[PDB]
């Protein structure tokens, strides 16, 4: 099973500030993952690619 995403209906854990995940937007384009470290990371490994620079804005890693 792939079901390695949100299938559990109650919203728990004192109910927090249930944000969006801390997504990469490289050239407009947005790139969710698994783990938002995992996220950062591959963010700037694009940005040095691309020559381009990771501007994180909020949760959106946005790297133009």
């Amino acid at each position: 099973m792939g079901s390695s995403h949100h299938h559990h209906h109650h919203s728990s854990g004192l109910v927090p500030r249930g944000s969006h995940m801390k997504t990469v937007e490289v050239n407009g384009v947005k790139y969710d993952f698994d783990n938002p470290e995992q996220a950062r990371e591959m963010a700037e490994r694009i940005a040095k690619s691309l020559g381009l620079q990771v501007r994180l804005e909020g949760d959106t890693f946005k790297i133009e």
